[PDB]
């Protein structure tokens, strides 16, 4: 065979994916991802194809495609978890942070204009290079719930704003070094949500869901800083517009990229 797997890097529904040595390009390591036995796939690998050609460099490459198929990528050697659970005490600078949200928005706006929602951004799929660039992995192809969007949960939309919900929680998770909202299933996940956020008005909250705005009593909005301590006032003005309860509200990755927080 051409490649050589040396390593498993993670294991779930969706198959494994290993560390492999390309032995066709100088035996650099690569990562294989194997997947399951369509019509809707043959789409999404000719998407993915079609994204690689603009080698955005805040997105993994697609070094080949493999026919039960194989999604050859450029190996990367840490997530934003190990980065995160490695960087010495009292925390990411404070530029470092900056930086990487940054780059997190630019492949996120790339995704998003090229009409691809990656809908599980996590840091467990937030790759960290060598020389410290965000690199996203694990989209275009169809369980923690710590970063999901209140409108998942509540089971009504699933546009664009769901992944600017999730990059908060990450926003946030940078200074904490922490997660924000540590649910425990979909219900305890949103209580967790509007603990903080506070309650919404009745016509900000979806109709025709199973969950009402009355299952839920998280009086009012906390301070934001309680939660996140030493973030700037720009960082906090941008992480409350990620965390907006009404998707149609909600900041875009594209407007993100000019707040003032980046100046
Ligand atoms: C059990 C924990 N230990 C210790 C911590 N360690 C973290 C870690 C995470 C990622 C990499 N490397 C890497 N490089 C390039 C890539 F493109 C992918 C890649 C591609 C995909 F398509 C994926 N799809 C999914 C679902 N994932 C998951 C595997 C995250 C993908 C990952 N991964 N190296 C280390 C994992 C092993």
């Amino acid at each position: 065979q051409q490649y050589e797997c040396v390593a498993e890097i993670g294991e779930g529904a969706y198959g494994k994916v290993f560390k492999a040595r390309d032995l066709k390009n100088g035996g650099r390591f690569v990562a294989l991802k194997r997947v399951r036995v369509p019509l809707s796939t043959i789409r999404e690998v000719a998407v993915l194809r079609h994204l690689e050609t603009f080698e955005h460099p805040n997105v993994v490459r697609l070094f080949d495609v493999c026919t039960k198929l194989t999604l050859v990528f450029e190996h990367v050697d840490q997530d934003l978890t190990t980065y995160l659970d490695k960087v010495p005490e009292p925390g990411v600078p404070t530029e470092t942070i900056k930086d990487m949200m940054f780059q997190l928005l630019r492949g996120l706006d790339f995704l998003h204009s090229h009409r691809v929602v990656h809908r599980d951004l996590k840091p467990q799929n937030i790759l960290v290079t060598s020389s410290g660039q965000i690199k996203l992995a694990d989209f275009g192809l169809a369980v923690t719930l710590w970063y999901r969007a209140p409108e998942v949960l509540l089971q009504s939309s699933y546009a664009t704003p769901v992944d600017l919900w999730s990059v908060g929680c990450i926003f946030a998770e940078m200074f904490r070094r922490k997660p924000l909202f540590r649910g425990s299933s979909d219900v305890d996940q949103l209580g967790k949500i509007l603990d903080v956020i506070g309650l919404p008005g009745e016509e900000d909250w979806p109709r025709d869901v199973a969950l009402p705005r009355q299952a839920f009593h998280s009086k009012s909005a906390q301070p934001i800083e309680k939660f996140v301590t030493d973030i700037d006032e720009l960082g906090k003005d941008l992480l409350l517009k990620c965390l907006t309860f009404n998707p149609a509200k909600r900041i875009s990755a594209y407007s993100a990229l000019s707040h003032p927080y980046f100046q």
